[PDB]
């Protein structure tokens, strides 16, 4: 059986001031923890992607779930998805609101309807009927996303692999600020915001969305795996493009078939975190990666 | 400089009716001689897909625009999308209501936005703003697509080459009948739907929208291009891997940059139509196809 392995990511991001840093490293940990408690107790990659990201979404630290960018409106408008390896079975949902977690609701659209994909208001009475709480708009809204708003007008995800040789990917987020209301970036579309192969591996996306898509981010790292690059390798020839033919920059976390596994960008920095063989591998700047014990 | 192409498909089906068979007929040759009367003036490939599209979406014989199924609620939910192979320029729609031509907005999205994609309620104020009018709901719905929803109670592209050498794709579709409210397919997701890329060709598609998310059928069909292989090789490789995968059947039209062009299917049947120096050719059925000269 494969040693599983789960590895996390907080966004794409300029510089972080020095008290942030902390927060976001405290944020890391625990969603890798969660992830990686799963894998070790037989859960599937699945269940590892998604508990992940549920912890990213519950911590207002980061641009998901609580604390989500506001859109142009001062509201929060959500994406997310999920994909299961093994038949390529997926779940998304773009612009909801009034929830608190979107990528357990991509996992139910997934694993309840006969669709992929629901958005806005078909999303929402989904949601109702699958007995998702409704939770006050403001329940999302941060103090400090409305100063970033107010300023600007004058992402999150996870890979895993499973001890059966599953491969999933998960990615949720809040989307970019001052976008238009109604605006859907990458994060809910197969192949750009991520994807999930058995047969390849799986990776998750972050950063400018509109030119994740046009690339086709994801499937695009995947597609050098299958021409014999490395995981690294991939994630340099995929994001060198994304720079080179749209001039758009962001990062990916990626894991392949076989257990390899990488965090790279080409934003400044990227909050990541990885958990394999009971060890904690973590970073955000370019080589400042540390690593520390996970008993 | 190149001899322009446009490519049209009106959707794949199972079996269809003889008299069905000659309106669905008249109606491909309306729409690739209007994307081909657009290549004529010297027009861009990105003006000729539209023009070909807007063409299918107000006819009633085909889903998009007027002639779109019903959703569960008896309703009309759009999705579209286009992609300019130069720079990657791209837009869309999904869950658009009560307007008249979807792959409009779909290029007002990417000529009048900073954004890719839009949904919705965002979608439908944006609509608006750039002055498009909200049609009464009840005049793209059809007396045939009620019996249908009725029924199951108890798609439509265009890929072109202009003389500039650029390449385009658009995609429209009322989706599939009974969907869930907010249901989003293939077609509005650039890589499923379609894609255009300058370096390649362009691709648009067909067929069960949740098999060509999960494979991401455009995006797959010119990776086989790339590769080498025939545009024909790459259709039946890319739809070969979608039916054994996700045991989806589609189709998609495709055209390489060097001008070389297909129409291939795994569905029973793809009402297509290809119009090149001076002549148009159309089939729906495999193998028969009539060549006819064009003025
Ligand atoms: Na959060
Ligand atoms: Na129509």
């Amino acid at each position: 059986h494969m040693n599983p392995i789960v590895v996390v990511h907080g966004g794409g991001a300029g510089p972080i001031s020095k008290d942030r840093k902390e927060r976001v490293h405290q944020g890391m940990v625990r969603a890798a923890t969660v992830g990686y408690g799963i894998l070790r107790e037989g859960g599937s990659a699945v269940d590892a992607v998604e508990g992940a990201v549920v912890a990213l979404e519950d911590d207002p630290e980061f641009n998901a779930g609580c604390g989500s960018v506001l859109n142009t409106n001062g509201e929060v408008e959500m994406d997310a998805s999920i994909m299961d390896g093994k038949d390529l079975s997926a779940g998304a949902v773009s612009a909801v609101q009034c929830i608190a977690n979107p990528i357990k609701l991509a996992r139910l659209v997934m694993e309840k309807t006969p669709h992929c994909f629901l958005t806005d208001q078909g999303a929402a009475q989904f949601a109702a009927a699958m007995g998702v709480p409704e939770i006050p708009g403001e329940k999302l809204v941060t103090e400090r996303n409305k100063k970033r708003l107010e300023k600007e007008k004058h992402t999150v995800g996870a890979v895993a692999l499973d001890c059966k040789g599953n491969v999933a990917y998960a990615t949720s987020t809040g989307g970019i600020v001052n976008k238009m209301v109604g605006r859907v970036g990458d994060s809910p579309c197969l192949g750009a915001g991520g994807y999930a192969d058995n047969d390849i591996g799986a990776v998750s996306t972050t950063g400018h969305g509109e030119s994740i898509l046009k690339v086709n981010l994801a499937r695009l790292t995947l597609f050098h795996i299958e021409q014999g690059k490395t995981v690294e390798e991939a994630a340099d020839l995929s994001l060198g493009y994304m720079k080179s033919r749209v001039k758009g920059l962001g990062g990916l976390i990626v894991v392949s078939k076989t257990g390899d596994w990488v965090a790279k960008w080409t934003s400044t920095s990227m909050p990541w975190a990885a958990a394999k063989d009971g060890k904690l591998h973590f970073g955000i700047d370019p080589d400042d990666t540390t690593i520390t014990d996970l008993p």
